């Protein structure tokens, strides 16, 4: 069973803005869903002081990179507190309307689409390089969710039948063609010592076989 919902105007505004202008420094997009990783871990590392039974859903805080060339998709994996059903379709959204407003006055003011994070929306920069991005997610006080966009105006929810995570944030990213520039090793590798070098949680990207 799969709900399709339409985007707040204000986000499907930006993702179309995202697509369709031309920006090079398109490697943002992987310090800002870092970032967005290292922002859930410290979430359930937080909430686990007073409570260490959230942690029983995973021990480990870390971030994975999962670059697949055969399928052509840039997986980015956390253990954070990951987001429930409302966050899905309604309350992170409604967090984000704000943030996205400024980020659109301000690149009407000159600003540069790499100062989305500052804005707090930084996860949309992910339609940077990808037509389509799926999101696996499973929070402690909810079920495992499946979230997925390739944009224009809608984006799904359905409940993940997939394998379990126990806890966290699955982004798959669906490059675009002329995007695989992102499932290189080297390429991965420079991208998160020049933007990502002082998360405080092991970042291990997954060479392929
Ligand atoms: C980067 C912050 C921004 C705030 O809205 N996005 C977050 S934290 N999550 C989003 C909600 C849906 C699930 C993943 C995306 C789409």
């Amino acid at each position: 069973e799969v709900e399709t919902f339409a985007f707040q105007a204000e986000i499907a505004q930006l993702m179309s803005l995202i697509i369709n202008t031309f920006y090079s420094n398109k490697e943002i997009f992987l310090r800002e869903l870092i970032s967005n990783s290292s922002d859930a871990l410290d979430k359930i590392r937080y909430e686990s002081l007073t409570d260490p039974s959230k942690l029983d859903s995973g021990k480990e805080l870390h971030i994975n990179l999962i670059p697949n060339k055969q399928d052509r998709t840039l997986t980015i994996v956390d253990t954070g507190i990951g987001m429930t059903k409302a966050d899905l379709i309604n309350n992170l959204g409604t967090i984000a309307k704000s943030g996205t407003k400024a980020f659109m006055e301000a690149l009407q003011a000159g600003a540069d689409i790499s100062m989305i994070g500052q804005f707090g929306v930084g996860f949309y920069s992910a339609y940077l390089v990808a037509e389509k991005v799926t999101v696996i997610t499973k929070h402690n006080d909810d079920e495992q969710y499946a979230w997925e966009s390739s944009a224009g105006g809608s984006f799904t929810v359905r409940t993940d039948t997939g394998e379990p995570m126990g806890r966290g944030t699955k982004v798959i990213l669906h490059l675009k063609e002329d995007q695989t520039e992102y499932l290189e090793e080297r390429r991965i590798k420079e991208i998160v010592k020049k933007h990502s070098q002082f998360i405080g949680y092991p970042i291990t990207l997954f060479v392929e076989k």
